[PDB]
């Protein structure tokens, strides 16, 4: 019949963040999020002329206490008169920094001390380099990347709502910023499927407007192929697939923006295996609390955090595995 839903209580985390987004803890368990007044202009009326305005600010990056919502800004970045567009974060593991998709700058390292370097104006091709959205660590440690804008300041911002000229990213541990796919209409949440014993092998990529979440094999650090649809994600609504984020079993957990539900895919996609309905529309991050069963959700209807509990603790992320496994 239907996909079957439930719906869970969903306990108030903080507010009043435009275009809440990249929830990520770090190595102490801080809890960080990020404001995009740039996402919530996209979502508008007249969003051409307000977006256009709104890229020429800075996004922020702001830690949350956890119980009572206060929020401290950790850094607005900025680089030669450029504000920052970030949206999604990962964290390091040999260090306590955060690694931050930005649809201006393209990638960040961002300090907890708010000090950040810009990774990337070029690819390792010599292209110039896109604005990035979200990010996934492998347990190699590459960082794999979504980058829905175009060419990354000083060019104006463009994105690729409509147009297919989001790309898909690696970032190699050695350092290398290699684009690995192109042609897509406005990639969004990336996540990737490990086997038991820690070898990256399956990427998984959202496209959001058509509704597909695609997946490609992991031969190496940005060795990708055979590119596949892999889920469907339902509803004929404005948006689609956002963040997304792995539970301890491979079940992905997708944020379908402007549906009111999280998807849930099992380990082989297709159609969803259950819906998780929310109480807002508009679902856009999500972010396992490590060695619990929380998940943390950012939304864009009353520019919330929210969290709720899950069958089974998040998927270990690459910055709570240790280099030598046992140290």
């Amino acid at each position: 019949m239907e996909i079957p839903v439930i719906e869970p209580l969903f306990t108030k985390v903080t507010e009043d963040i435009p275009g809440a987004t990249g929830p990520v803890f770090d190595k102490n368990g801080d809890f960080y999020i990020v404001a995009s007044p740039l996402s919530e202009a996209l979502t508008k009326a007249n969003s051409p002329a307000e977006a256009y305005k709104a890229s020429r600010g800075a996004g922020e990056i702001l830690r949350i206490d956890l119980k009572t919502g206060k929020k401290t800004v950790i850094c607005k970045p900025e680089v030669n008169g450029y504000g920052g567009s970030p949206i999604g974060c990962q964290c390091d593991r040999d260090a306590n920094q955060l690694f931050v998709a930005d649809m201006r700058l393209g990638l960040l390292v961002v300090q907890t001390d708010g000090t950040f370097e810009e990774i990337a104006k070029k690819d390792s091709e010599g292209r110039r380099m896109q604005g990035c959205a979200y990010c996934a660590f492998d347990y190699e440690g590459n960082l794999w990347i979504t980058a829905p804008a175009g060419e990354v300041a000083p060019a104006d911002f463009t994105i690729s709502l409509r147009e297919k000229f989001g790309s898909i990213y690696c970032f190699t541990t050695d350092g290398q910023m290699i684009q690995v796919d192109t042609a897509f209409q406005c990639p969004a949440g990336i996540a990737v499927r490990h086997m038991n014993d820690g070898r990256p092998y399956q990427l998984i990529v959202a496209e959001q407007p058509t509704k597909k979440l695609w997946s490609y094999d992991i031969k190496g650090p940005a060795k990708i192929e055979n590119k596949k649809v892999w889920g469907h994600i339902p509803g004929t609504h404005k948006g689609g697939a956002a963040g997304m984020d792995f539970d301890e079993d491979n079940n992905l957990l997708v944020a379908n923006w402007g549906s009111s539900h999280i998807e849930v895919f099992g380990p082989d996609g297709g159609q969803p295996k259950m819906r998780i309905r929310c109480p807002f529309e508009k679902p856009a991050n999500l972010h396992f609390k490590p060695q619990t069963k929380t998940i943390f959700v950012t939304e864009h209807e009353n520019n919330a955090v929210w969290k709720f509990e899950w069958q089974r603790n998040g998927k270990k992320q690459y910055c709570e595995t240790l280099k030598f496994g046992i140290f």
